[PDB]
């Protein structure tokens, strides 16, 4: 393959999976290694360790490690992973090298990439009475419950509920009244990532559980008619990229990711250490389910797909940091 994989080293989960989806957004890792990073304290700067893993991912021949990473951000409890959401993780990750990144010639990376926007509405039926919040968005929760496919999920997400007797509105002056609640899409950002609502609250139990039923994604995925507004020089129309799977329960359980990171439809195989290719049909078709399936997925902008995917070269990696990890790694050889 010429890709290389990260190392276990404890209960990580879907840390390493993560990892290499923000790596292979090539537009990403470029802007990451132009922070200034030059001042910062070794171990308590997360835009240091980040630059760190993906110099080592774009550089070694041998599995990567990722302890000053964990570190840093400072997730060592026994059930920190355990108990947080990868968009949880995500979030933490992407708005500390956000905020390094004001002030740069590289400012407003993070949202021109990840941000989109939408409209939540609330209208009265018989009186003249609305509510619009405007909110901006970085990823989406989809339900996949009684869903055969993403189409459906979508479908639902924008479907108008109904308030009547008992489930009025409250609006205000004019009292309890009937009224429609909704929600659409403005836009879509460049890299879209969706989240598989799979971890579900158990009345039986009292706790969450892990739903394995079938589910399936495209390919390619048309989005124009969840838009308010279409705009035919850039339908929205996405490619898939990565598809984060996991398999078991909390007895036991492993996760891996999927990805073809040139946008290309050639297909390789994450699982830590371990890089290898493999078909179409494991990437897409064997994680459908109905354990092992997709609880993250990435999809990318066909008109945006070359500049996301740029290629890198070493020489996009500043000096400074570069001697500063030469400077590490020569410490590295104590057997
Ligand atoms: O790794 C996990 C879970 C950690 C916990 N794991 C079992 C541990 C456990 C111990 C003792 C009692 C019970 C359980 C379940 C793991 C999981 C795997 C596969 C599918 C769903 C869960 N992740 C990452 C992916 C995840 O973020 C996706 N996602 C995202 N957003 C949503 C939003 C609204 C509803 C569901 C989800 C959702 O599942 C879930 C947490």
């Amino acid at each position: 393959t010429g890709y290389v994989g990260l190392k276990n080293q404890g209960a990580t989960c879907y840390m390493n999976s993560l990892l290499q989806t923000l790596f292979f957004t090539n537009q990403l890792r470029k802007a990451v290694y132009m922070m200034p990073t030059e001042g910062d304290d070794s171990s308590k700067s997360v835009p240091l360790a980040l630059q760190r893993v993906f110099y080592e991912l774009q550089h070694s021949d041998k599995p990567v490690g990722t302890k000053k990473l964990t570190k840093s951000f400072g997730w060592e409890t026994l059930d920190s992973f355990m108990q947080h959401d990868v968009q949880e993780l995500c979030r933490v990750l992407l708005d500390n090298v956000e905020n390094k990144m004001k002030g740069t010639c590289v400012e407003g990376t993070i949202p021109k990439l990840f941000r989109g926007k939408m409209v939540s509405y609330i209208q009265c039926k018989e009186v003249d009475y609305r509510s619009d919040r405007r909110e901006d968005y970085y990823d989406i929760q989809l339900s996949i419950k009684g869903k055969k496919n993403i189409f459906e999920s979508f479908v639902d997400y924008v479907a108008v509920e109904q308030l009547d007797g008992d489930n009025k509105y409250d609006a205000g002056e004019h009292g309890l009244q009937e009224a429609e609640k909704g929600v659409k899409f403005l836009t879509l950002p460049p890299v879209l990532h969706l989240q598989l609502m799979r971890f579900m609250y158990d009345p039986q139990t009292d706790q969450n559980i892990k739903i394995n039923d079938r589910f399936e994604f495209p390919e390619q995925l048309p989005l124009d008619e969840f838009l308010q507004k279409t705009d035919p020089k850039d339908p929205a129309n996405y490619i898939l990229h990565a598809v984060l799977v996991h398999s078991g329960d909390n007895h036991g359980g492993h996760y891996v990711v999927y990805l073809n990171p040139k946008g290309d439809g050639k297909w390789c195989k994450f699982d830590d250490d371990v890089v290898s290719r493999c078909t179409k049909e494991e990437a897409i078709e064997h994680n459908y389910g109905g354990c092992t399936n997709a609880y993250m997925l990435v999809y990318i902008r066909e008109s945006k797909l070359s500049e996301v995917l740029q290629a890198v070269t070493d020489h996009d990696i500043p000096q400074q940091l570069v001697e500063r990890l030469q400077e590490e790694k020569r410490i590295e050889a104590q057997k």
